[PDB]
RNA sequence: GAACCUCCGCCCAUUGCACUCCGGGCGGUGAAGGAGAGGCGCAAGGUUAACCGCCUCAGGUUCC
């Protein structure tokens, strides 16, 4: 019914400063979330459509829902992170769960 | 082995759920001057312009 709020192995941040370059946005969470376990990737797009919006992958949906709960709100580049569940698999994950395409 | 990046900014608009990239406008620096190198296009065309795209490579960084 509402799938941004079941638990998924990717978690979806918004409200991020726009105005971070992608590659020091990609390092600097990486830098704040890798210690919830281990990320598959992270996708950030400078688009019209996908500013401001980060996809944070990681290998085991524990460690999402850790983060989450962890970083909900927190601080970053003087804006509170607001983060959800990813509404579908990421294409890595689907690929390893056999549902791609 | 993989991913991301590789000239420096300003303003307007945008809170947007992607996984092939992709809103608009304006400036500056550098003559060891098209932005790490090569190739190939494309651009440009003299007091100081062009500043881009593709592919390959290199490096930096984060990982496996
Ligand atoms: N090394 C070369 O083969 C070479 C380097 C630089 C120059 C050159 C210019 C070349 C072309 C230009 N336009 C097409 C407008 C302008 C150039 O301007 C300069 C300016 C200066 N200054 C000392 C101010 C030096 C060299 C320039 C060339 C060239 O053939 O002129 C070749
Ligand atoms: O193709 C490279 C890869 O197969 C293996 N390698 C090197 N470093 C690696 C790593 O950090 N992770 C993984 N998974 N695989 C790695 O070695 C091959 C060659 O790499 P080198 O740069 O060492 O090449 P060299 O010519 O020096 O032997
Ligand atoms: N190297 C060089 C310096 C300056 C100029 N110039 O026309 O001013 C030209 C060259 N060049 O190589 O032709
Ligand atoms: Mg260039
Ligand atoms: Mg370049």
């Amino acid at each position: 019914a509402v799938p941004e709020t079941r638990p998924n192995h990717t978690i979806y941040i918004n409200n991020l400063n726009e105005k971070i370059k992608k590659d020091e946005l990609k390092k600097s969470l990486h830098a704040i979330f890798s210690r919830f376990g281990q990320i598959l990737d992270i996708l950030v797009s400078r688009s019209l459509k996908m500013r401001g919006q980060a996809f944070v992958i990681f290998k085991e949906v524990s460690s999402a829902t850790n983060a989450l709960r962890s970083m909900q709100g927190f601080p970053f580049y003087d804006k509170p992170m607001r983060i959800q569940y990813a509404k579908t698999d990421s294409d890595i994950i689907a690929k390893m769960k056999g549902t791609f395409v």
